């Protein structure tokens, strides 16, 4: 994919955001911003320019399922890639997110290779 693709990394834990951002850099992606919950995320997304969202689920203010659903329902950003990265491991969680339009889904804890693999799976599906 285009190495100037702008990512929004959303998680209420700064340690996780740091992990994801550093994995993105290793993969060649340096245009990366962070948000701390779904409301902060939507503020940055409204600010413009984003091409990919990586998001947690359990966050205050707006959780990642609501964030995903808001994005998919919004005409200005309905096809924006959203990769879920969450400790929610139950099949019903995965179903709710998949059905809500998740581009992909990774369960914490996760390896570097898994994130890379699932990002590349989304790129290939979208022809990025
Ligand atoms: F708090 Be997240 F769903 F890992
Ligand atoms: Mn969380």
């Amino acid at each position: 994919a285009d190495k100037e693709l702008k990512f929004l990394v959303v998680d209420d834990e700064s340690t996780m955001r740091r992990i994801v951002r550093n994995l993105l850099k290793e993969l060649g992606f340096n245009n990366v911003e962070e948000a701390e919950d779904g409301v902060d995320a939507l503020n940055k997304l409204q600010a413009g320019g984003y091409g990919f969202v990586i998001s947690d689920w359990n966050m205050p203010n707006m959780d990642g399922l609501e964030l995903l659903k808001t994005i998919r329902a919004d005409g200005a950003m309905s096809a924006l890639p959203v990769l879920m990265v969450t400790a929610r491991a139950k099949k019903e969680n995965i179903i709710a997110a998949a059905q809500a339009g998740a581009s992909g889904y990774v369960v914490k804890p996760f390896t570097a290779a898994t994130l890379e693999e699932k990002l590349n799976k989304i790129f290939e599906k979208l022809g990025m």
